[PDB]
């Protein structure tokens, strides 16, 4: 009973690694607005700009929150594993 | 029983990753306007702008939330595995 | 029984890690504005600007919130494994 | 009396690469790439014999 | 009287990269990406047997 | 009399990299890269045998 793992890579080269893993709220490049440019405006009433009201990344009522998880969040993984019952 | 495993790639050049995984609420590139320009305009009333009213990635109500996952999130995964019961 | 975990590799070149793993509440490049360019305006009443009410990473009620993570976050992991019973 | 003997290599000469020579009331400008190269490698090689034999007589004679 | 006998690599000349040179009135420039190039090598060799033989005279003559 | 006998690397001239060179009125200018090179290297070699034989006469006259 014999296993034998080699790994004896030649890597030639840089590696560049960027935003690997992005995740939640992350919107950009959003623009809201109301008379940008106005001129000769006599009244301006009851203007309402809203974005948003709560922010709540996890948000429970009478829950069980009951996760069994293993994750791996990587950029670069190497997941080796030998078994020999 | 003889299992061999045996990796030695060349591997020639530069490597780039980017955005490997992306997920989630990420809108871009979203105007919302009213009256960008505008001249000689006596009244403006009641003006409603509304991009969202709550950001809640888990809601959740008498829920059993129970999940078993086992992931792996990355750029360059490298899973090997050898069994030799 | 006779398990042998052998990896030499040659990495030629440097490596760049940057931004593994980002997530919860990010937005960015956000404008949220009201008559930014405006002349000869009698009255500006009642005006709201709001981006958010209330920042909560976490928020229960009567709620049981018992998880079991074994999560790796990084930018390079090597999880090897070897069990010989 | 202007001359070259020999000239060889990455000369590029006389480039103009521009975005928005002369502009006005732009509101956005997103994600410009402007990027001339990336790597300046003269010898590139991977498990290469390298042997070249020269015996060159570079001579240009001005009078 | 100029006079190259012998030019090689990496010269490049008269570049002009230019983003919004004369510009008024500009609300936003995200992300703007003006990179000339990256790495710098004259001599990049990977296991390789870099054996050249070479004789060369440089003889140019100006009179 | 400009004479180059022999002339190589990495040289180059007459470069001019800009943003925004004569502006007016910008509210907003996040991250810019006006970047010339990372890494300057002349000999990079990895597991090389670098064995370069020559006997060159660099003889450039001028009268």
């Amino acid at each position: 009973k014999i296993q034998v793992y080699s790994r004896h890579p030649a890597e030639n080269g840089k590696s560049n690694f960027l935003n690997c893993y992005v995740s939640g709220f992350h919107p950009s490049d959003i623009e809201v607005d109301l008379l940008k440019n106005g001129e000769r405006i006599e009244k301006v009433e009851h203007s309402d700009l809203s974005f948003s009201k709560d922010w709540s990344f996890y948000l429970l009522y009478y829950t069980e929150f009951t996760p069994t998880e293993k994750n791996e969040y990587a950029c670069r993984v190497n997941h080796v594993t030998l078994s020999q019952p």
